């Protein structure tokens, strides 16, 4: 099976797989059963921003999510990612709907990876920033239902022409280039990701959420990972 | 045939294909016959730096090369790259040797691409920086004789274990991710590339040079493009 | 007198000092009488973005301005700024009103300056980005009527509490740190500025505009530089 | 008295003020008596690099120092800098010698400060990078014995023309612009500093070290802060 590290914006509480009984931000290490969550005051129809930060000195994966005119939600977990992830990875966004549904719209996505060595010429770096997506976005691998180009946005899950979200949808977008998160001469390794999203549902109960994920390079959508499994996990172990 | 835009650091004057009678920096638009050159005081065994800049407002491709304790060489050409290159490209380094030979060693390589749209959320961006290369550099496509990992460097052409360069060698390295250099809503499109190189030869006449290139995404080494053709062109038309 | 280089977004045509008979983008070298203009389809009450670019290799000062859902205006002028500006400068925004008036609101401002030397350790750099301004913005020098903190914005000219602009107003904001735009070992010197602005007037004829400017470090608002002189020039020579 | 947060590269063990009995990297919160140290294998005459990182989510100040062909030293301390430092600060390098002496040479210095707000337009940023210093570096405040321009370097402490360091010297360099490290709408605040240094002494026992520091904006060299007090503290409380 794939190896997954993710920050989930989980819109629907599934309490039998350990979700708290509210929308929440979570750190997922190789399981949909978050190692840590915080309450998330998700706003149906409002544009949000999530920030994800990590470094190999502090070995702490941290996330913050907010809306304009609102407080943030934040969550941290002590994990050494060198011990979880291979040396080379791909980074991605995943989203799903089930019998409950929402738009999983991404208006922007940026990622920065930095390896500082002990050489006087320290810094290796990867940085991308998407504020506009095109119908043919060749530096993304789209998986399952994901599409680009609708109002210059990334639609991770299925949306009708009417703008209405579809249930039982799963899609992901991975950056084309493998990312080097560990190197033998690196003294400091860090990454930062940001995405702005619009989760809208005609229903009082949207589902199921958006995740920023890091994976083995060859990661694909696990069979039957609609709904609560977020296109990340083959099961809820 | 492939579509090529390159800045050549041409170490060997081939006067029958229009080289001036000295080492020179050149702008190559779809031909090894530079649209413009400047005299280059190449130094056998010294670490050099080349900078390449362009923007869609000025439509001018410019390069500067220098060594520590030395003057620069610079060359400019008015070209609109939207009229030459497809919307999506790959960016690369190429090098060759012929019957005359040199090391084509790259110690570092960086590239920045920026598309600013008329949206209030203006900037799309790609940035990579290599100061260390590893034996398995998965974000590079190596072609022909190119290898990574020897003293943390990129060797574009064949080098023996003794450090001695081999003749009749051609190799390239392309960044894995396609790069988006034109987009319909872009008001300003710009790129910057930098590489530091070490061209060393036991001979008074090194050959044949290093180029930074932009190409169709599916670009490969043209048959018989050792020596004066720099791994860029199938012939000298 | 001060030494001024500016890109003007000139909202009011003053044809006796060479303004074309429409709102226009201009390059000002040591005179309010632009060395080049382009027609600007200014939109009363809409949020705009201007981009300014320059490099010491091409010696071309270029600007682009746009609104969402609208075409850009662009203007270029060949000038070597090493021949106009001292080695050390300050960079700023200026705005004015006269008997005709407008808000000169700045929602964001960024600037990047880069000096690449012939040393293997090439890059000197300055970068700032403001997306929020506070009541006490200590890294800005505010001059004349300029204030910060109203709805997290920079108000270059006087606005009443009702949001109504005042006439006969002049204000500027300069970044606190002097900027080094020429250095003896520099092989490439470049800068990029971006600002997003909101020019709103209850009148069919707003005045007088916003400028991004570079100056001697000790620059101050010239006496009587309200209206058509944009807080930049003591007169219209 | 001034308010100081510093990472010290302490070259001389003063065991009566809590130094361990070896050269060491330390975190100094308002006292020369480090809140945490790690053993530092300082190399007389070799060019080193220190990296300093912090963020307001993890509230952990971390540093790494290394040489080429050598292991790193690292040190971390949990501190919330919003509780120690004012909203506005200056950032600096300090160095001293006493009766034991060393060169306190800086070949390069960079700093990045980022405030991400809950606004859709998230990022405020300051970034500077010095790889070359000039005799008149107007974006630095030099204090005590500090000078710029000798071989394009920053000399924090007194050096004769022969290159020989002087004892009983103290000097600092602060970036000219105040830096905004806390803002009321900020959801994430982070900084990164890097400097490369050359500590050389004709003696087997060099003294006293280099520090990266953050201070009240009006910070000056405390009276009698040569030697073990590093130009940071008026005493060893
Ligand atoms: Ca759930
Ligand atoms: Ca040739
Ligand atoms: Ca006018
Ligand atoms: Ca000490
Ligand atoms: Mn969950
Ligand atoms: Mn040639
Ligand atoms: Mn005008
Ligand atoms: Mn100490």
């Amino acid at each position: 099976a794939d190896t997954i590290v993710a920050v989930e914006l989980d819109t629907y509480p599934n309490t039998d797989i350990g979700d708290p009984s509210y929308p929440h931000i979570g750190i997922d290490i190789k399981s949909v059963r978050s190692k840590k969550t915080a309450k998330w005051n998700m706003q149906n129809g409002k544009v949000g921003t999530a920030h994800i930060i990590y470094n190999s000195v502090d070995k702490r994966l941290s996330a913050v999510v907010s809306y304009p005119n609102a407080d943030s939600a934040t969550v941290s977990y002590d994990v050494d990612l060198d011990n979880v992830l291979p040396e080379w990875v791909r980074v991605g966004l995943s989203a799903s709907t089930g019998l409950y549904k929402e738009t999983n719209t991404i208006l922007s996505w940026s990622f920065t990876s930095k390896l500082k060595s002990n050489s006087t010429h320290e810094t290796n770096a990867l940085h991308f920033m998407f504020n506009q997506f095109s119908k043919d976005q060749k530096d993304l691998i789209l998986q399952g239902d994901a599409t680009t180009g609708t109002d210059g946005n990334l639609e991770l899950t299925r949306v009708s022409s009417n703008g209405s979200p579809q249930g039982s949808s799963v899609g992901r977008a991975l950056f084309y280039a493998p990312v080097h998160i560990w190197e033998s001469s690196a003294v400091v390794a860090s990454f930062e990701a940001t995405f702005t999203f619009l989760i809208k549902s005609p229903d009082s109960h949207p589902a199921d959420g958006i995740a920023f994920f890091i994976s083995n390079i060859d990661s694909s959508i696990p069979s039957g990972s609609t709904g609560r499994l977020l296109g990340l996990f083959p099961d809820a172990n």
